[PDB]
């Protein structure tokens, strides 16, 4: 049906079966040294996200115009350090935060970044880059500026010799190599009634007693990640991602900048055992919404030793001794053995996982091993 963009680019067709894997076309060994052409009155600008007004900048237009929850009530609200957290791990370069500005007044309408991740996709491993946070002012919609958004950060990905790239969306675009659902969680069942993220089946006090969690948790040993278990938890990680079909290869600065707490962004917890051991662990990261809304989603969780439906449970005891509103997570992985057991109900929409010029078959959502944020 007709992508005017997409059909030019190196993926496959929609309804095309892969049976191969592999690139669709050829490196490129000479690439364009010019940025493409915006339409008239727009200019290109690198966001140097440590300069604190141009990080201002930036939240400012996430918060109003990036992705909206399905029915329109709520948006993401993005803290300056949770920016920072996503779009500046290891390997981050200032080329690939990519802005664009209305070039009288310098007003910052559009937004598109990559970072670097190496990245397990069936019997290969190869150096990508993750994209994320493509926005466009509202304003500027529907007006063909994201496929230039999106030429852009290819050629300056070319530029440093990346051919390949990992990608979710909620819209369907060829191909998806493999498609996730939402599930939610409810933890303050009575806050999430008045924002209409819920309602009422039957009763607002036998609702608050079916979603009530214990005060502690369960596990013996559950604590918060600290810096001497950065090693434990990258072995744990990488063994435990052998069984999925797309995942991520951290090396262990990696593990240290996803994994590693931060308030309001980031909780890892590790089960040590009665031998001092780290077994397990599991984490979430912090995404409010507005209307604030305070939601948790499920990162990576991995069991050795403790059976993943408890992990999971005392994930959830965390999250609500926290604060936290609601817990998010997909039904990619394992997740599916517990997320009705926990009384996870699905949420609207999909999650469709991409790569860009690499062509594979598709996957169930059980074999994805991927979390973006
Ligand atoms: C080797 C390195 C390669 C690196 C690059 C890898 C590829 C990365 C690709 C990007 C990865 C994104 C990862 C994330 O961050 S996913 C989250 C995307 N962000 C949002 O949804 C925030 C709210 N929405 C917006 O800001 C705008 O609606 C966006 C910017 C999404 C589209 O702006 P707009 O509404 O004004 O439309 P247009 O007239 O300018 O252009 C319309 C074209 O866009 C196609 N479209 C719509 N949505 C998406 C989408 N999410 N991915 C890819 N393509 C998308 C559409 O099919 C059409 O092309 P075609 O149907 O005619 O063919």
């Amino acid at each position: 049906r007709s992508y005017q963009f997409w059909d030019t680019q190196p993926v496959p067709k929609l309804g095309e079966v892969v049976n191969t894997h592999g690139p669709v076309e050829p490196d490129k060994d000479n690439i364009r040294q010019e940025p493409y052409t915006l339409p008239q009155g727009f200019t290109w600008d690198a966001l140097d996200l440590g300069d604190r007004g141009v990080l201002k900048e930036l939240y400012t237009l996430l918060n109003e115009n990036y992705v909206e929850d399905d029915d329109n009530m709520f948006r993401f609200d993005y803290s300056p350090e949770f920016l920072l957290w996503a779009l500046r791990p290891p390997g981050w370069l200032p080329q690939w935060h990519c802005g664009v500005r209305v070039v009288s007044s310098r007003k910052l309408v559009g937004f598109i970044s990559a970072i670097p991740a190496n990245i397990h996709i069936y019997d290969t491993e190869k150096k990508m880059v993750e994209i994320n946070f493509l926005c466009v002012h509202k304003k500027l919609r529907s007006k063909r500026v994201a496929p230039v958004l999106i030429r852009e950060i290819t050629r300056r990905v070319h530029l440093e010799g990346i051919f390949q790239a990992v990608y979710t969306a909620g819209v369907v675009l060829p191909k998806p190599v493999g498609t996730c659902r939402y599930w939610h969680r409810s933890l303050n069942p009575r806050k999430l009634i008045e924002v209409k993220f819920s309602h009422l089946s039957m009763t607002m006090q036998r609702t608050m007693k079916l979603y009530r969690l214990p005060e502690t948790p369960k596990t013996a040993g559950l604590r918060p990640m600290e810096t001497k278990d950065i090693p434990v938890v990258h072995q744990l990680l990488t063994r435990y991602l052998k069984q999925f079909h797309l995942t991520p290869v951290m090396s262990q600065e990696e593990v240290e900048h996803w994994f590693y707490p931060q308030e309001n962004i980031i909780d890892t917890f590790v089960v040590e055992n009665a031998n001092g051991e780290v077994t397990d662990f599991l984490s979430f990261y912090t995404l409010p919404s507005t209307i604030s809304l305070k939601a948790a989603y499920s990162f990576y969780n991995v069991h050795t030793q403790t059976p993943l439906l408890d992990l999971m449970s005392d994930a959830l005891v965390l999250a609500k001794m926290k604060g936290f509103d609601v817990f998010n997570a997909l039904d990619l992985m394992e997740n599916k053995t517990f997320l009705e057991k926990l009384k996870f109900g699905i949420g609207d929409g999909n999650l469709q996982y991409y790569l860009y010029n690499w062509k594979c078959p598709s996957m169930g959502a059980e074999k994805v091993g991927l979390v973006l944020q």
